[PDB]
């Protein structure tokens, strides 16, 4: 190994841990921060042998996937989908959720987390409809780049050496692949408020174990808490220490003013967030943790009391710093 490979590999010893150095892990991985990290997981959940996956077939297939997230896109890249993945990664490991999800189940989590945002071209699904492009005419305005990412992350899977999945039975592969539709389907914000309804439901009427681990009879109960889980991960960025939460916010600006000048050079209303000349940075993510991400993590918060309680210690302190800053 040479000396930036032990650097890397100690950066991987965080893999279990909230608030890994994920952009330290992508410049010493070569930009490859999505292949280690998948790569450390699986190993570190014995995946490729429980479902009996080449080592090679594997690499082989993430790197192909993590060539097919845009280099050139500020927030929704490889860094974003490694990240994503490493979160999954923890909040499965959640105490209140032991020995709940099969490892069919767990792979699909992570599975999905990977694929999740592969070829987002760095603008919004309103974006696509409002230009009349070929993907929202592909899919007809619904869910069209989370219909899209699902549909290269499983195309990949052909090609030559890709398929991880080819010692799966037929009935393993029929389930994954549903599990993986519905967990990356779920990620379309305009899912969330339902999403975050059956999710407050769900806690409610929450049952549990002798163990007191959560009880789930039935794949909606259990499709539900791993489409929540994902969707906690894409949202987990102002959960995570500040400093790696300042830099996702700095990457997901600069994306959304690429896409306000795209709808400036086309005479288009820009969309909100998306106007680098009135923006108000600081303002805006107050406002999304406190419409959006505070009420998802507190409801999550709930579902698996006390096990999250410093990820929702983190993110109120995120809140209260951007707060500090407007006046
Ligand atoms: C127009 O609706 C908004 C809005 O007012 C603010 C938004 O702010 C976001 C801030 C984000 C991120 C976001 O995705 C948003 C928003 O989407 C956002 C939106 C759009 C919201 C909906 C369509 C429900 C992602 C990562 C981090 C770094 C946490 O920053
Ligand atoms: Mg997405
Ligand atoms: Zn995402």
């Amino acid at each position: 190994k040479t000396e930036q490979e032990d650097v890397l590999a100690k950066e991987l010893e965080d893999v279990n841990k909230w608030g890994l150095h994920v952009f330290r892990i992508a410049e010493l991985s070569g930009n490859r921060p999505l292949t280690v990290i998948m790569h450390t997981i699986f190993q570190e959940r014995d995946l490729l042998k429980t479902f009996k996956i080449p080592v090679d077939t594997l690499i082989t297939y993430l790197m192909t996937l993590e060539d097919h997230y845009h280099a050139d896109v500020a927030y929704h890249n490889n860094i974003h989908a490694a990240d994503v993945v490493q979160s999954t990664h923890v909040l499965l490991s959640t105490p209140a959720l032991e020995a709940v999800f099969t490892d069919l189940e767990i792979l699909a989590a992570i599975f999905a987390s990977a694929i999740h945002d592969v070829d987002h071209p760095g603008v919004s699904n309103q974006f696509l409809i409002n230009t009349n492009s070929e993907l929202a005419l592909m899919y007809n305005d619904s869910s069209v780049l989370e219909n899209h990412h699902l549909a290269v992350g499983f195309k990949l899977l052909q090609e030559e050496n890709c398929d991880i999945f080819q010692n799966l039975t037929k009935k393993q592969r029929q389930s994954l692949r549903k599990m993986v539709i519905d967990i990356v389907l779920a990620t379309d914000m305009s899912k969330h408020m339902n999403l975050l309804a059956d999710l407050k439901t769900m806690v409610e009427t929450k049952k549990v174990t002798s163990s007191g681990v959560l009880l789930l009879d039935n794949y909606s109960d259990r499709i539900q808490v791993l489409q929540n889980m994902v969707h906690c991960a894409d949202l987990s960025n102002p959960t995570k220490p500040l400093q790696l939460y300042r830099q996702w916010t700095d990457r997901i600006m600069e994306e959304f003013f690429r896409q306000g000048d795209r709808e400036r050079e086309r005479g288009m209303e820009i969309s909100p967030m998306c106007d680098k000349h009135n923006a108000s940075v600081e303002k805006s993510q107050v406002g999304f943790i406190d419409y959006i991400v505070h009420p998802l993590w507190e409801t999550w918060a709930d579902l698996v009391h006390p096990d999250a309680q410093d990820i929702l210690d983190t993110l109120e302190d995120n809140r209260e710093w951007y707060q500090s800053t407007i006046p």
